[PDB]
RNA sequence: CAGCUUAACUGUGGGCGUGCGGGCGAUACGGGCAGACUAGAGUACUGCAGGGGAGACUGGAAUUCCUGGUGUAGCGGUGGAAUG
C-alpha cells in the first residue's frame, strides 16, 4: 500500500539494536535488525549494524511508500546518532526528534550487580 | 644500756606495743533532722521546622501477564556459544 506519514521506532541495548517503522495508528510497515543483517557475537553490537538496519528499513518502507517519519529512540547508547544520521542520509527527513526511554519510577528491582 | 672473754644466746628495766572503751572541753566540711529562696530540673503563655510514629484513602511511570491488531525470521544473551 502507501502511507504519507509514519514513525520509526528504535530500541538499542548494549548487545542489540532493532529498528521498526510504524504508522501513527500503530500498524507497523516494516522492521529490520542487526541479527537479520547477519551479525553474531560482538559484531552485532556495533553501530555499523545500526546503520545497516537503518537503510534496510528505509528500503523496505519506501517500497511501501513512506514519505514522512518521526523516530523514537530508547535504551542505552549503542549508536543512536549514527543510526539516525544513516537514516537521514538514506533519503528520509525526520520532522521531529523524540526519545522515550523506559525509565521506571522505582518499580520492581534490578538484578544483582555484575561480577 | 647492760653481760656471756667478742660468738649466736640471754643475764637487764625502760623504751616499743599501728586496735578498743567511757568521762572532760570544738563545729569548718562531710549525713537526718528541721522552715525559705532558685543559677539545675520542670512545667505555663505564643511561634517554629521536620522522611517522627500507626491506620486508612489516593496518582503516576515501569516490569510481567491475558486478550486483540500491524507486522516479518529470528529475539535474547556474554570475552565468544548453547542451553532459552
Ligand atoms: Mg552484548
Ligand atoms: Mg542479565
Ligand atoms: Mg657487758
Ligand atoms: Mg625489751
Ligand atoms: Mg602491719
Ligand atoms: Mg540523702
Ligand atoms: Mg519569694
Ligand atoms: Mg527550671
Ligand atoms: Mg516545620
Ligand atoms: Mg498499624
Ligand atoms: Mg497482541
Amino acid at each position: 500500500k502507501n502511507v504519507p506519514h509514519g514513525a520509526a521506532h528504535i530500541k538499542s541495548t548494549f548487545n542489540n539494536t532493532i529498528v521498526s517503522i510504524t504508522d501513527p495508528q500503530g500498524n507497523v510497515i516494516a522492521w529490520a535488525s542487526s541479527g537479520h543483517v547477519g551479525f553474531k557475537g560482538s559484531r552485532k553490537s556495533t553501530p555499523f549494524a545500526a546503520q545497516l538496519a537503518a537503510e534496510n528499513a528505509a528500503r523496505k518502507a519506501q517500497e511501501h511508500g513512506v514519505k514522512k517519519v518521526d523516530v523514537f529512540v530508547k535504551g542505552p547508547g549503542s549508536g543512536r546518532e549514527t543510526a539516525i544520521r544513516s537514516l537521514q542520509a538514506a533519503g528520509l527527513e525526520v520532522g521531529t526528534i523524540s526519545d522515550v526511554t523506559p525509565q521506571p519510577h522505582n518499580g520492581c528491582r534490578p538484578p544483582k550487580r555484575r561480577r
